[PDB]
Formats: structure tokens, sequence, C-alpha cells
RNA sequence: AGUUCGGCCAUCCUACGGCGGAAACUCCUUAACUCGUUCCGAAUUAAGAAGAGAAGCGCCGUCAGGCCCCGCCAGUACUGCGAUCGGAGACGUCGUGGGAACACGGGGUGCCGAACU
């Protein structure tokens, strides 16, 4: 569950620097506390400015609209057992905040790496036309159809109420 | 502009070329006296005033060596505190604080004080 943020930042003028230069970025994150320490975390390794140095001068929440489907591209970056490595995924979703939702949360069951082993290089949306993976791209045509993939799911959930039955349910398909 | 006496002790030092002296400082001339050199008037002591910018000295120059300031190096290396974070270990990572060095680039190259001329 993530938020996305607008942060502006800027450090402190000086008497040879009256009026320092503002920069503007783009995160992710579960709350503005969060926000503002990933914020402060590039300024520092970008810029060569620390939150002592520095003032924050807007964190501002944006909220989007979600109602149709669009297809995502997410480069990333994130450091393994054994180094770091560069990598670019696909998702399809509502909003831009729910697909960093998902890539976490296949970052985290594929290849073992949380929140702060992981840093966002870009997030865009991506045409029909141009996606790269094959999920997607199968996902992306018209008149797509399937069975239902796991229609025991419904039966078993009502097994834990109805713990004794007098015959076994089928499973409609 | 110069000399005597100083303060801080290279932005003031070292090498090599050049410019200058009216006054000043200096180099210079002599060995009766004074004092002097393991031997030597070289040094030093005494007594002078024919010469001189050739040195010392003051100033200028050098894609000069050195010395000094700023940037970059680099939020890198390292590190204080907290973590049942990863790893068999060796080691690494995250959060929250501090933060270099060499190298390289640009520029610079004595002021201050008291007395006399």
């Amino acid at each position: 569950m993530m938020q996305k943020y607008i942060v502006y930042g800027r450090r402190l003028p000086s008497e040879k620097f009256p009026e320092p230069e503002v920069f503007r970025m783009t995160i992710y994150a579960p709350n503005e506390i969060v926000a503002k320490s990933r914020f402060w975390y590039h300024l520092k390794s970008l810029k060569k400015i620390k939150r002592t140095h520095g003032e924050i001068l807007d964190c501002q929440h944006i909220e989007e609209n979600g109602d149709f489907v669009k297809n995502f591209g997410v480069l990333l970056r994130y450091r393994s057992r054994v180094g770091q490595h560069n990598m670019y995924r696909e998702v399809r979703e509502t909003t831009s905040a729910r697909a960093m939702d998902k890539v976490y949360s296949e970052m985290a069951g594929q290849c073992r790496a949380r929140y702060h082993d992981i840093q966002i290089i870009n997030v865009k949306e991506v045409a029909d036309e141009d996606v790269r993976r094959e999920k997607v791209a199968m996902f992306t045509q018209k008149g797509v159809r399937f069975p239902h993939p796991c229609p025991y799911v419904h039966v078993k959930r009502a097994a834990r109420t109805a713990r004794f039955q007098d015959r076994a349910p089928h499973v409609p398909q």
C-alpha cells in the first residue's frame, strides 16, 4: 500500500549562495515520514546535501483517478547478496501507486529484496503496442477468455464454517 | 627612498638572466700605533678617502623548483550510536549522526614599529 508524493528541497541559504537551487523528486512511500527520509537519502548521494545542511519546502500528497487499466514499466536497481543489478519490469494496474505495490511484492517473493534495498529509477506508462513482457502482452489483446483459475477456493472457504456435510460438494466450472 | 634597532619567522627561500646609486650602505686603500692570526692584516684590530656599480644590496623577469590560498577529489574512504538485517564463515547491509587524504585544476609570491637622513 503505497502513496505518491512530490517533495521540494533546498540547501539553506549561505553568504556566498544567497538563493540556492531547488530540487524536486517523486517518491512512493507508505507515509510522509518515510517519503522525507527517502528524499534526503537520494539528495545526500546525488547532490552532497545532508538533512542537517538543508530544508524541505513542501511534501504534497497526490491522489490519482483509477478507472481504467494501464500498462506500467518500472526501471529499478537492487542489491543482492553478491552485488547490485539493474532490472526492468512490466505491470498492469489502474494507478501508479498500485503498480508499485505489485512490483514490491514480486521483488520480495522472487528475489528476496526489501523496501530499503531497492531504488526506483523511473516509472512510466506504456502503450499496448510497445509492451516488452509476454504476460502483459497476452493480457492486452481483445476478446481474451479463460476459465476460472482456482474454483476450488470457493468450496474450500465454505467448508470452514460447515464442518460436517452430508455429501462431498462439487466444483462448478 | 636609505640606514640602525626590532616583531611575526619562505606569499620572505633557492637557481638563473636583467636594471640602478645623488645621499645612504657597501665594496675599497694603508700597517706607525692598538690588537691579531695551529702559518697568513684571509679573518679580526687600528688609521684613512684615490677609485666602483663589477659584486653584496633594492627592483624586474622565468608555460622556474619550493612555499601559500581556493576548488575538485567526495559525501567517496573511514567512523559514533541502534538493528533476531544477509551470510557456514570471511565479511557485508539498513536506520540515525560525523566526515578525510593523495592526486589534479586555478591563482598568489612580505607586512608591521621607533628613531635619524
